[PDB]
C-alpha cells in the first residue's frame, strides 16, 4: 500500500542583469516543460525578492506550470547601487530591463506582473508602458500613497517640508534619497496604470495599516477589466496566517 | 601705441561624475573669482556637449563672469551607455547628479539651466522638480514635440505603431530604445515644468524645421515669469548668423 504524492517540479537559476552599469540579481523557477507562462514578481519598499511572499508566489505558480522571474531592485537585496540613490523611476527602469530579458526568452508564452506595495505601483506603470505585452497584472496592497505622503511632507513617520525637501534624510536606519520624494509627488501613477486594459487582480488586506484602502478601490475604478479581492484582517505585508490567501488570490488569476 | 585685449580669463577642467554606474564626461568653464553663478548646459538628441552653440554660450557666459559645465548625456559624447538605452527620463537623472555636484560646490552662488531643443525638455523637467534650487532657466528651441511625435509613430521619419513599439527602431544608422518611445509617450513635460515659477527665457527660430515652435510658445503660456524670444529666420540648431542671437540673448539674461 505505498503512496507517492509530487510536491516539487522544475529548476531554479541565479540570474544576474545590467540596467546603465548596476547588476541586478535575481531568482528564476520554471516547472518543467519547454514552454511556460512567465510572471515579474516585484518586491516592496526596504524589502528584497526573498520574502516568504514571493518565494511562495513563486512556489504556487511553479505548481500551476507559470515559471517566475524575482529581481532585487537597485538599492535593495544584493542588486547593486546606494539605497539613497533608489526612485520610483529607476525601479520601473530595472522591471524594463527584466521584462526584456522574459520578452527576448525563447521558453515565454504570456508575461505576467504581480507587485507587492512600491512593488504594485512599479508593476502598474510598467504594465501601462507596455499593455502590447503584459497579459496579466496582480497588484498587492499598491503602495500609491507614497505620492500623497511626499506631498504632504510626512513619508511613514519621517516629515519634511514637501517644498524644500532636503539632499536626503534619515530613514530607519537609512538615508532616503531627496530625489525619491521630489520624483514621487510627480508620479503619474494612476494616469499611465489605466493605459493597461488586460485583466487586473487587486489584493489588499482589510487592516493594511501601511497604506490606505482608498489606493486599491481607485485603481480598481480606473482599470477597464479589474477584480479588488479585500483579504479579510490581512496586514500589509501578507505576513504568517494571510500568506496563504494572498498566494491562494495571486496563483488562481494566473493560471492556465 | 601700445595696445592691450584680454581675451581669453580662467580656468577650464575637464570632470566626470557617475550616475548609476555609468560615467558622464564634461567641460568646466570659470571665470577668475572666489564664487561665481553657474550654468548647467544640456545639449540635444544625437548632439554632445561641444557644438559650436553650447561651446559659444560657454564662452560668452566666462566673459560675463557666469562659470558653466556642459556634460555629455548617458549614450553621447564620450559619457558612458548606449544610444538605444537613452531615455529623456535617464537624462533627468544624469541632469539631477550634474545638479547636485554644482549645488555641492563651494564656488557657486546662483544655479541655471540652459538646454537646447531635448536639453531644453530635459532642463524644463529638472526645474519642475527643483524651483526651490534654479534661479534661471534659458531653453533653446526645446524639443517637447518629442512626445506627441512618439504618440503619432513618426520620430523625424522612424515610423513604428505607436501602440505596439518594437524593442529597438533604426534611427540615422543608429538604434533608438523602444523604452525612449514609450516613455515619451507618457512624458508629463508641461505639467512638471509649471512647478518651476522663477524667470525663463525662450529662445526659438522661427523656421525651426524639426520642432515646431508652436511647443516654445506652449511652454511661454504655461510658466508663471517667461519671456519668448523667437528669431526671425533661424533654424533648429541655430547655425551660422543665428548662432550669435541665440548666444546673446542667453548671456543677456544669465548676466550679473
Ligand atoms: C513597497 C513597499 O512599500 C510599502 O510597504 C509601503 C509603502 C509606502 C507607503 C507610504 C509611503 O509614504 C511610502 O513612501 C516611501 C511608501
Ligand atoms: C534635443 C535635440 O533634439 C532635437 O534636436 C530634436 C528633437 C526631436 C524632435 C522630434 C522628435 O520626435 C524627437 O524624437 C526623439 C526628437
Amino acid at each position: 500500500g505505498t503512496t507517492e504524492n509530487l510536491y516539487f517540479q522544475g529548476s531554479m537559476s541565479r540570474i544576474t542583469i545590467e540596467r546603465d552599469g548596476l547588476t541586478l540579481v535575481g531568482d528564476r523557477e520554471e516547472p518543467f516543460g519547454e514552454i511556460y507562462d512567465m510572471a515579474i514578481l516585484m518586491h516592496g519598499f526596504t524589502a528584497n525578492r526573498n520574502t516568504p511572499l514571493l518565494r511562495q508566489i513563486a512556489d504556487n505558480l511553479r505548481d500551476e506550470n507559470v515559471a517566475s522571474v524575482r529581481f532585487d531592485f537597485n538599492g535593495h537585496g544584493e542588486s547593486d547601487g546606494a539605497f539613497e540613490d533608489m526612485t520610483v523611476c529607476n525601479e520601473i527602469a530595472d522591471a524594463q530591463k527584466i521584462l526584456e530579458y522574459v520578452r527576448t526568452d525563447p521558453h515565454v508564452r504570456n508575461i505576467f506582473l504581480v507587485g507587492h506595495a512600491q512593488g504594485g505601483v512599479v508593476a502598474s506603470m510598467l504594465a501601462g508602458l507596455y499593455p502590447d505585452i503584459v497579459k496579466k497584472v496582480v497588484l498587492l496592497a499598491p503602495a500609491a500613497q507614497l505620492k500623497d505622503d511626499a506631498l504632504n511632507g510626512d513619508t511613514q513617520g519621517a516629515t519634511y517640508n514637501p517644498e524644500h525637501i532636503p539632499a536626503a534624510i534619515p530613514f530607519h536606519g537609512k538615508k532616503l534619497g531627496g530625489f525619491y520624494l521630489r520624483t514621487a509627488q510627480v508620479l503619474p501613477i494612476y494616469e499611465i496604470a489605466k493605459h493597461y486594459t488586460n485583466p487586473v487582480s487587486i489584493i489588499v488586506g482589510s487592516n493594511d495599516q501601511v497604506v490606505a484602502p482608498k489606493y486599491s478601490k481607485k485603481y480598481d475604478e480606473v482599470y477597464e477589466n479589474s477584480e479588488l479581492h479585500m483579504v479579510p484582517d490581512a496586514d500589509h505585508s501578507f505576513t504568517g496566517q494571510y500568506k496563504d490567501s494572498a498566494v491562494d488570490l495571486t496563483a488562481e488569476f494566473l493560471k492556465p
